[PDB]
DNA sequence: ACCGGAGGACAGTCCTCCCGACTGACTGACGTCGTACG
DNA sequence: CGTACGACGTCAGTCAGTCGGGAGGACTGTCCTCCGG
């Protein structure tokens, strides 16, 4: 059922078999059937926990920059350079 | 499909019929069919476009101000409470 | 080889709506008091 | 004066109705695998 992570790169068939499959036995490769990487729950009430927290920092940054590309900002990687920016106050 | 508003309320079968319907008809009431509710699309896309935005503006927020403020934002409902705070500076 | 996307089992929504519990109201029954008669 | 009967009032029990938890289930959209171009 779970595919191995190469027939999974490769997206191929795979055999399933363990501990080495088909292809990873044949061209005497790596085959590792990696754990179920989790993800956060898709429901709606956690939609709407977290829809609840981003509106609230959506509307304290209002008051913090209520002019403009905040969008700028949240792009922004460089820790430096974000507080240069901010120490524009 | 659409059960008539009182019906929903209620929580009892509607007859569902046009225009009214069985009970708002008999027990002498204005039955109606409510548009459907607009909802954000609970897709995953449109989750991580809002849990990775939130997760930006934590992060900015965290270069102006302590954490132990974040975790107050994150919960208020009040929109004088947010503002306070950021009067407090 | 490689990878866009078809295919499909599955996760979880989001409707209508049946069913059980709880509360209120109404009716009946019993008890107590008051009046009348001996 | 004392006893008996009737009437009224109060309490309990039963039934009905309504809010509610949530079952049922069609459906939306996920999230795998792996086809075939
Ligand atoms: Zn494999
Ligand atoms: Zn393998
Ligand atoms: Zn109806
Ligand atoms: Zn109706």
């Amino acid at each position: 059922e779970q595919a191995c992570d190469i027939c999974r790169l490769k997206k191929l068939k795979c055999s399933k078999e363990k501990p080495k499959c088909a292809k990873c036995l044949k061209n005497n490769w790596e085959c590792r059937y990696s754990p179920k990487t989790k993800r956060s729950p898709l429901t709606r009430a956690h939609l709407t926990e977290v829809e609840s927290r981003l509106e609230r920092l959506e509307q304290l940054f209002l008051l913090i920059f209520p002019r403009e590309d905040l969008d700028m900002i949240l792009k922004m990687d460089s820790l430096q350079d974000i507080k240069a920016l901010l120490t524009g106050l």
